[PDB]
């Protein structure tokens, strides 16, 4: 709660005539005061009101004896934010959504999604998935893969010296790529409006037996096996929902799921609208449950080994000797002294069932303005998440995410509409873009800048800022200081523990996880490239 409008009277009194702006700030915070609803939303909404007009009186009277009180008035709203989310508070709806788009979902996910479902049986089940494009994963590596070929018997006389620049390689098949892209857009684009009304699959399955050399049977049966297989593990087809309630999101998820073929962006909007419009707990399929408290709590850690490898090796502790996944690495665990590997087996043997190893969720109990998210390496990641339906904070990600969309294809839109190459459409992608710039975007403009190759070439990581994690930083961002807009500034993991998935509610050091945690780096980059071209010969 926040001081009455005649405390602040008398904190900020002086011998100066009240301001027009200054009255205004009463009468913002006396109705914040008298607030009788309780609704947390409207609550929110008018302490940003008060909030916004304490900047206005700053900004216009910058040597004002009352400045001091009205500052250690915005320090309090700061507060009363965090006193109104932990307010009203209950259990989120009791559903876990996950995501598999764009081709087969593989066994390995089924288990770790398995291990939820046992553990949790009260909690519906959600496997989203696209019955249109199943096909997806399957052009995008054909393209790839032809590329890739491309690109080496170009520059076949130049692979081989050790002294080779790879990026060369990565550049000239970049251009290759994104030929075929516009080649398999372009005949998307003359198919899509025919009275056949063709799907997506349909389409690209055509493309890939005519231009791929692929044969229509077998494409149509790892088709007609991906969606039974789906449909018979929880699958629930996006297609036959409501979560694509407009046509701005649809667009959004059809240049990222069609266009670039990019399926971590295009789950990263699918993952956003579930949350919206059903509420939830939002896990990548190589999240796990988290490991009961006390479980090995009477094992010391070895000062030799690592946070993190030690909550590795729990896991693969309670792996080897239950087998709950099937070949579940035990490479960390198999070192080193022999007598914890027996305090192991001894603890994880003394129990009988699952429930017993892993802890429930239960009720996880949020308000209605908030989302809460796992950290990793000091920021947020979007790879787990807990949100009531129509949350605040969530409108809040998802606006983010459309206002960075329709900044990127604003400049976007008239390259790629034009006729060109990779080279000169990035010219005039580029050359819009960065005549946008201002002090305030300029970090924003520069990361989106490599938006066509985030996949393809190393260090593209535009997806972050567009439907990532950094969408998600600067929301938060807005929340805690009640702004709209954000896009320079960022709220980190050590700004955010009051948003911090449960740390005891979810295991991230998954073995999964781990070996899913390659990016597309320098070191990375001259690995693939190794493989590529020892293959080739
Ligand atoms: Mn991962």
């Amino acid at each position: 709660s926040l001081i009455s409008k005649e405390e602040l009277i008398k904190l900020a009194y002086s011998i100066r005539p009240r301001e027009n702006e200054y009255k205004t700030i009463l009468t913002n915070l006396d109705e914040y005061n008298k607030l009788t609803t309780n609704n947390n939303e409207n609550k929110y909404l008018q302490l940003k009101k008060l909030n916004e007009s304490i900047d206005v009186f700053m900004n216009k009277y910058k040597t004002s004896s009352r400045n001091r009180a009205l500052s250690n008035l915005k320090k309090d709203i700061l507060k009363e934010v965090i006193l109104i989310k932990n307010s009203n508070t209950s259990p989120v709806e009791k559903n876990l959504h996950f995501v598999w788009i764009g081709g087969e979902v593989s066994d390995i996910a089924l288990e770790y999604i398995k291990q939820w479902a046992d553990i949790n049986a009260e909690y519906n089940i959600k496997l989203w998935y696209d019955s249109e494009a199943f096909l997806v994963n399957t052009l995008k590596k054909a393209i790839v893969e032809s590329s890739t070929t491309e690109a080496l018997q170009l520059l076949e006389e130049e692979i081989q010296n050790p002294q080779f620049d790879n990026m060369k390689f990565y550049k000239k098949r970049m251009e290759f790529i994104y030929d075929r892209q516009k080649r398999f857009i372009n005949y998307y684009k003359s198919q899509i409006n025919k009275p056949t009304v063709p799907t997506i699959d349909d389409i690209i399955k055509s493309h890939l037996v005519s231009e791929y050399n692929r044969d229509e049977t077998v494409l149509e049966s790892y088709r007609t096996n991906s969606l039974r297989k789906i449909n018979s593990n929880h699958g629930i087809d996006i297609r036959a929902n409501s979560l694509f309630t407009e046509q701005e999101l649809l667009n959004i998820y059809s240049q990222e799921l069609l266009n670039r073929g990019n399926l971590a962006a295009a789950s990263d909007i699918v993952r956003l609208l579930a949350l919206k419009n059903f509420g939830g707990v939002y896990l990548d399929v190589d999240m796990l449950p988290g490991i009961h408290s006390d479980l090995f709590k009477t094992i010391s850690r070895p000062s030799s080994i690592g946070l993190d490898r030690w909550e590795m090796i729990k896991l693969e502790a309670i792996m080897k000797y239950k087998k709950y996944i099937n070949n579940y690495t035990s490479e960390n665990f198999d070192k080193l002294d022999q007598q914890l590997k027996d305090n192991f087996k001894l603890i994880i043997e003394s129990k009988s069932e699952k429930s017993e190893i892993f802890s429930k969720l239960e009720n996880l109990n949020v308000s209605d303005l908030e989302i809460k998210i796992a950290f990793a390496l000091g920021s947020v990641i979007n790879q787990a998440l807990i949100s009531k339906q129509g949350s605040y904070l969530t409108n809040l990600v998802i606006e983010q995410v459309k206002n960075r969309y329709q900044f990127l294809n604003q400049h976007l839109n008239p390259a790629i509409e034009s006729d060109n190459n990779f080279t000169d459409t990035t010219k005039i992608f580029h050359d819009s873009l960065f005549n946008s710039a201002t002090a305030e975007n300029s970090m924003f403009l520069t990361k989106i800048a490599p938006y066509l190759q985030v996949g393809f070439m190393p260090e593209a990581r535009s997806t972050i800022s567009l439907s990532g994690p950094g969408a998600y930083a600067s929301a938060y961002y807005d929340f805690i200081n009640l702004q709209e807009n954000t896009i320079e500034k960022t709220l980190k993991a050590s700004d955010l523990i009051e948003f911090k998935f449960p740390e005891n509610n979810l295991s991230q050091l998954t073995e999964q996880e781990i070996n899913s945690l390659w990016s597309f780096d320098q070191a990375s980059a001259k690995y693939q490239f190794e493989k590529y071209v020892r293959d080739y010969t």
